[PDB]
């Protein structure tokens, strides 16, 4: 087995010629040569078994990505783990290798309005599918948006993905309702993140680069202005609400002042996605039908999921040893002699 950044990547003999791509909370990503398909692939090594929360994330991502089938959503082509449950310490998820991500592209490249439009379209096309299956991503950011050599875009990293239930509920792309209204299962949280990504594509810099929770709220309020009484007359964390009420008045900054060169239709859609109140924020289908996306909007070519996604078990209640058995079972079909 090859060693990448001092750590073991036990993916041979099929996968070789490893090269580091990145790491984070998702684990470590390498590219490798697949000697069967005769192409380079992406391999993600995860070590989640010591924590129940990491076990839940691993299982959710495997189940969702193996069910989903959409051009703007990354799939899972293969999964490597040990022959026995006692020996299984790591899981390797094998996926299509892309050319870059939007984080790397935004650090080196200025995008034309046609490419901002096209990328925003593909993000929403993928999000329409996810939301149609009653699922929300919850962690949309530029490093989770993959691009190939021909500008085809794929959303990845479904570790924090959950089945939506809206009726009752860095940090740079996090909706205010996550930090205030204790919401984590409303599709609107993904729209806010897409709004943050759109703003970043327009200027090559994060719109709300908060260093911490309070600083994040100050950045949002610095553009949107003070929340209205209605924006605050909802379910909100007492500490958060008292903090907001203790602050001096902040004026709203018009979108054209922050992005003076942006297409006015792009700013109009940006205004609708970056709305403080989640109940007043534009939804995915309405965002696809906005005049900014007219050149690419094609409802006859925007697949939706066959049925809502559902977990057969209460994953949050299961001890990590039980989750490990379900992961072992879910990954059995990728092993020899199945
Ligand atoms: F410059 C790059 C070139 C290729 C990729 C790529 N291609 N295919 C994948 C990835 C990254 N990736 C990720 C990234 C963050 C979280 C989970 N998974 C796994 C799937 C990324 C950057
Ligand atoms: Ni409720």
């Amino acid at each position: 087995p090859e060693m990448v950044r001092g750590q073991v990547f036990d993916v041979g003999p099929r996968y070789t010629n490893l090269s580091y791509i990145g790491e984070g909370a998702y684990g470590m990503v390498c590219s490798a040569y697949d000697n069967v398909n005769k192409v380079r692939v992406a391999i993600k090594k995860i070590s989640p078994f010591e924590h129940q929360t990491y076990c839940q994330r691993t299982l959710r991502e495997i189940k969702i990505l193996l069910r989903f089938r959409h051009e703007n959503i990354i799939g899972i082509n293969d999964i490597i783990r040990a022959p026995t449950i006692e020996q299984m310490k790591d899981v390797y998820i094998v996926q299509d290798l892309m050319e870059t991500d939007l984080y790397k592209l935004l650090k080196t490249q200025h995008l034309s309005n046609d490419h901002i439009c096209y990328f925003l379209y593909q993000i929403l096309r993928g999000l329409k599918y996810i939301h149609s299956a009653n699922v929300l991503h919850r962690d949309l950011k530029p490093s989770n948006l993959l691009l190939n050599t021909t500008c085809d875009l794929k959303i990845c990293d479904f570790g924090l993905a959950r089945v939506a239930d809206p009726d009752h509920d860095t940090r740079w792309y996090r909706a205010p309702e996550i930090m205030l209204n204790s919401k984590g299962y409303t599709k609107s949280i993904d729209i806010w993140s897409v709004g943050c990504i759109l703003a970043e594509m327009l200027s090559n810099r994060p719109i709300f680069p908060g260093k911490h929770y309070l600083d994040q709220l100050n950045h949002i309020l610095g553009i949107l202005g003070s929340p209205s009484q209605e924006d605050l007359n909802c379910i909100i964390n007492l500490k958060a609400r008292n903090y907001l009420l203790s602050l001096p008045h902040k004026n709203k900054v018009p979108w054209n002042r922050l992005f003076p060169n942006a297409d006015s239709k792009a700013l109009d859609l940006l205004d609708k996605m970056l709305t403080f109140n989640p109940h007043k924020r534009i939804e995915v289908e309405q965002a696809l039908a906005h005049p900014y996306l007219e050149q690419y909007y094609d409802p006859s070519d925007e697949p939706i999921a066959e049925a809502p996604f559902k977990f057969d078990m209460e994953l949050d209640d299961l001890p990590k040893e039980k989750l490990k058995e379900l992961i072992f079972e879910e990954t059995a079909r990728f092993q020899p002699g199945y």
